[PDB]
């Protein structure tokens, strides 16, 4: 296809509730799958945002990954929302010892704009643990995703920790459970196993007075050959 060719305006929406604090978040900026490269800025558009920025990274477009030439046919993303109308993501993010996140989103296009709507459930947090307690650095460590292909229904499957650094110089970890299937009934292709290389800056805007991210992320796809 050529959906991804040149620079594609994103855009996201997030509606959340962790422990019953409800909250919703926007995200506003642009995608640019030849070099991986990722800008966005977020806004919690409910006031402060209840829990820490860096544990909904994860949740607010892997279609937006470099995927190298000999492996454009393990792209499933960019494959789901040319063949499949979308994707769907769904997860389990499980932070040890305290609460977990179950996401569902979809990802497709709206117009010429790169759409993912997402739907956050939290549950079981410790209101004083480090993600309620708001005691994770703002920063984002560089992670690999596993991809392979699901066994039984035509989508794939991945798993990563993600590593959230607590302020105390400890480290908090978030292990993800993730699952993608395409929204139409179309031909989109499977991958082997491989994964996704990535790296994120967070980042302030100094004239945005909003609980808010920038956000800058490099993705690259690797493992074959």
């Amino acid at each position: 296809e050529e959906l991804f060719t040149g620079v594609v305006p994103i855009l996201v929406e997030l509606d959340g509730d962790v422990n019953g604090h409800k909250f919703s978040v926007r995200g506003e900026g642009e995608g640019d799958a030849t070099i991986g490269k990722l800008t966005l800025k977020f806004i919690c558009t409910t006031g402060k945002l209840p829990v820490p920025w860096p544990t909904l990274v994860t949740t607010l477009v892997q279609c937006f990954s470099r995927y190298p030439d000999h492996m454009k046919r393990h792209d499933f993303f960019k494959s789901a929302i040319s063949n499949g109308d979308g994707f769907i993501n769904e997860r389990t993010i499980s932070f040890k010892d305290d609460g977990k996140y179950k996401t569902r989103a979809v990802v497709k296009f709206e117009g010429d704009t790169l759409v993912n709507r997402i739907e956050l459930k939290g549950t079981d947090f410790k209101e004083d643990g480090n993600i309620l307690g708001h005691k994770l650095e703002y920063n984002f460590n560089s992670h690999n995703v596993y991809i392979t292909a699901d066994k039984q229904k035509n989508g794939i499957k991945a798993n990563f920790t993600v590593r959230h650094n607590v302020e105390d110089g400890s480290v908090q970890l978030a292990d993800h459970y993730q699952q993608n299937t395409p929204i139409g009934d179309g031909p989109v292709l499977l991958p082997d196993n491989h994964y996704l290389s990535t790296q994120t800056v967070l980042s302030k805007d100094p004239n945005e007075k909003r609980d808010h991210m920038v956000l800058l992320e490099f993705v690259t796809a690797a493992g074959i050959t």
